[PDB]
């Protein structure tokens, strides 16, 4: 594969999520830039039905590892990219602790120039009165690492990874994330050793947006294996 070079340079983002939890339905629009070579993505999204029903950050991780930093030395565990263009199915279940559960999938890959990230996500088994459909979570920023390991039977890579979202009571609610990835094309891939992907995240708002909104500005490296 030769995907890894539609990233050398900055690459339109288009996101767009359906989303049902408890039976709420929303939609969410996202657009933005991804510049791999430094890790980066500058992202905006908006809520294009009103109201978010859940916190904007338990949207997050659902809402492009193709834009990591990968090191030199790590090029050949870059399963992201060598999918592209044909791209590749990203699926989770996101486990929150005594509340409910997303179960998302998404289809990432490149319309033109532009790397798209379509999502279908089903939410079940949430608490009206909990700390998500309440929305008693904190706007702040979520770090952390992604572990991604080979799926040789699926020609992909799985994930797991547990993000803590701070409760407005000082609480943490623990989201155990279990991650599927497989090309859409039947072309060659990258498998990886082991690593993980380590992001960097400031959240913010934008003063002069009515919708309902997140602007976020992403690092994410791929790192756990030296030299």
């Amino acid at each position: 594969s030769k995907g890894e070079k539609l990233f050398t340079g900055v690459v339109p983002i288009l996101v767009e999520l359906d989303g049902d939890v408890n039976g709420h339905k929303f939609s969410v629009s996202g657009e933005g830039e991804g510049d791999a070579t430094y890790g980066k993505m500058s992202l905006k999204f908006i809520c294009t039905t009103g109201k978010l029903p859940v916190p904007w950050p338990t949207l997050k991780t659902t809402l492009m590892q193709c834009f990591a930093r990968y090191p030199d030395h790590m090029k050949q565990h870059d399963f992201f990219k060598s999918a592209m263009p044909e791209g590749y199915v990203q699926e989770r279940t996101i486990f929150f602790k005594d509340d409910g559960n997303y179960k998302t999938r998404a289809e990432v890959k490149f319309e033109g120039d532009t790397l798209v990230n379509r999502i279908e996500l089903k939410g079940v088994d949430f608490k009206e009165d909990g700390n998500i459909l309440g929305h008693k979570l904190e706007y702040n920023a979520i770090s952390g690492n992604a572990n991604i390991t080979a799926d040789k039977q699926k020609n992909g890579i799985k994930a797991y990874f547990t993000i803590r979202h701070d409760v407005e009571d000082g609480s943490v609610l623990l989201a155990d994330h279990y991650q599927q990835n497989t090309p859409i094309g039947d072309g060659p891939v990258l498998l990886p050793d082991n690593h993980y992907l380590s992001t960097q995240s400031k959240q913010s708002k934008d003063p002069n947006e009515k919708r309902d909104h997140m602007v976020l500005l992403e690092f994410v490296t791929a790192a756990g294996i030296p030299l």
